[PDB]
């Protein structure tokens, strides 16, 4: 199902940052062991089979998200915010993205993030100009200012639509620079 974004996010997140977060912790030699993952994020509700992790390490991740060769242990490595593109294709700006969105759907942007019916394909904006102008629709956008290069390497995917416009999934207001 399409939640391949979130997890290889996720799992870049807790093996780089803070795995603890998890009750996984991060080796000495920066890994992980996986069956602490594997049990630990099924147990969370997100249904990890090794079959799957795998599947998120090997075929989406390698360079971001590593694994043992053996599959024992897991590690992620980021400080890449080149083009990560996880099954999609991410169009990455100079340093950050201007987002306008009326300052009425503030309340439900800083507390559930940028969202709508977000999963693939929700409105991101690049520039304030577009900011405005997308805000346009509805009077005075705030602009919800969200780092291309952090976006890029944390595993939140965003597309470039054939106007300029910018698609993406999801982006936190926790980290979004409002």
């Amino acid at each position: 199902g399409s939640h391949m974004v979130k997890v290889s996010k996720f799992l870049s997140l807790v093996l780089r940052h803070n795995p603890a977060l998890i009750g996984l912790d991060l080796d000495a030699n920066g890994w992980a062991p996986v069956k602490e993952l594997l049990a630990k994020m099924k147990a969370k509700g997100h249904g990890i089979s090794m079959e799957e992790l795998k599947h998120i390490v090997e075929t989406n991740s390698k360079k971001r998200f590593a694994f043992s060769e053996n599959f024992e242990k897991i590690r992620a490595n980021q400080g890449h915010s080149v083009e990560v593109d996880l099954g999609y294709e991410k169009q990455v700006p100079p340093a950050v993205l201007f987002h306008g969105t009326a300052e009425k759907n503030f309340d439900l942007i800083l507390k559930d993030g940028i969202k709508k019916m977000s999963r693939h394909h929700v409105h991101l904006s690049q520039d304030i100009t577009t900011a405005r102008k997308v805000g346009m629709r509805h009077g005075k956008p705030v602009v919800l200012s969200v780092d291309a290069k952090g976006m890029a390497d944390g595993g939140f995917d965003f597309y470039l639509s054939n106007n300029g416009v910018w698609l993406i999934d999801f982006v936190p207001a926790e980290f979004i620079k409002v």
